[PDB]
């Protein structure tokens, strides 16, 4: 029933490294929850998400390895940035002196199968980071796999014709309406669009009622707020939506 | 189709907060991303599901409440428990002097749903903990939430009788094969079962085509080996399994 009968397994690493490799002193944190898929009935679809799972959590470069050496290399790559850069310039503080906290560094990539239906795999990826400072970085990215083309779909392969202007405005209300809110000003005064416009995102997921486009920090909010969502029903966007099968599986779900 | 007609959302912090409030002293870092039912045709069993999670990833303090305001609670306890035990320990370590990286502090906590299918949710919990020290803890965590007993399944809910010394046997002879041996002792010198026998564990998972049986860092292996799974397939223990309708759904499956 599902494109390609795709079974999945995770590869999970947690790695401490400290400079100088002492324990005392400061470390680098690494922690790895990646999902890839392990079984199909179509090796050149199991072949083409490995791809894009690979490509999205650590990097182009990554492509052609096994999930498990790719892990492995991506591992030592953090490391060896981490020590070769943090060890002179902390021997160097230390050379003049109490040193900061500014050398304990942590990133975290999680990825998991949000949804697996007919044909579309949505992927979730959680990646943050922290390398001293105030705070660190954290973002969420989805990749709405089309089984068929084997590739992710983009706001073009949904929808149809010159649709930015208008998704901003459904955008816009539906957030006015989640915020019981009547102007895009309360909005505002409430901190949505304070950092600039809420123009639509690549950064989306379907489900069975519709898209939600999931908005990180910064891209509409300080950062102090956190992510956003903006649910759109399929049944407000019913004349904009493209001729993709995933689009009539999605709203017969 | 499904019990319940479960709808999920997820709530994420991410939170620094550094000693004496502090840009440049040393900070404690908390990650969330908690998975719960936002909607259900019978929210009885939305609210079983909402107090296991919550519970389960937070403490059972928090049962009776809304995810969101779990979730602030949990952080603010985390941040004030962290500044109230380490700000006197940083002035002391201070007064006599340059301090160390003890204390920088990582707390991860990430669920989300693995599988949902008939009278089966699937919960999975990703912990991940730094306080100083050579390195960390990571755990991962299953629920195999029945949908109709409003309960997670534990082994003596999946298996008849006294299960755990044949239980033993299985998870042994599946990870002989797994790791083309054929001795206890060929597994041992690889380091599995050296920190302890290979006995049934309670943190397991349900899946289409058997029980994997998750075993934690240190559990049977030394810490930097990792986690390791032993599935055992349905076919291999078809006379051993209970009669929970479960079982017989995740075969048909
Ligand atoms: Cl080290
Ligand atoms: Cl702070």
């Amino acid at each position: 029933k599902n494109t390609g009968a795709l079974e999945f397994d995770s590869i999970q690493v947690n790695e401490t490294a400290h400079l100088f490799g002492d324990t005392a002193k400061p470390a680098c944190n690494l922690t790895i929850n990646f999902a890839y898929p392990v079984k199909s009935t179509d090796n050149k679809l199991k072949d083409s998400l490995n791809s894009y799972f690979i490509a999205a959590c650590f990097g182009e470069g990554y492509i052609g390895e096994k999930p498990a050496q790719v892990v492995k290399e991506y591992t030592e790559h953090y490391v060896k940035e981490y020590r070769t850069d943090l060890e002179p310039m902390y021997a160097e503080d230390e050379k003049n002196k109490s040193i900061g906290a500014w050398y304990s560094y942590y990133k975290g990539i999680e990825s998991h199968v949000q949804l697996y239906y007919k044909n579309l795999l949505v992927y979730r990826i959680n990646y943050n980071e922290y390398t001293g400072g105030a705070h660190g970085i954290y973002m969420t990215t989805f990749l709405n796999m089309d089984l068929i083309n084997l590739r992710p779909l983009k706001l073009d392969d949904i929808f149809t014709g010159d649709y930015k202007e208008a998704l901003t405005d459904l955008l816009w209300n539906q957030l006015m309406a989640d915020k019981k809110v009547t102007t895009h000003e309360a909005l505002e005064d409430m901190g949505y669009g304070s950092t600039g416009d809420i123009a639509p995102t690549e950064n989306f997921y379907l489900d069975k009622d519709g898209i939600t486009f999931y908005y990180n920090v910064y891209d509409i909010t300080p950062y102090a707020m956190g992510p956003v969502e903006i649910k759109i029903p399929y049944e407000m966007m019913e004349h904009m939506l493209g001729s993709n099968p995933i689009i009539g599986e999605m709203k017969s779900k």
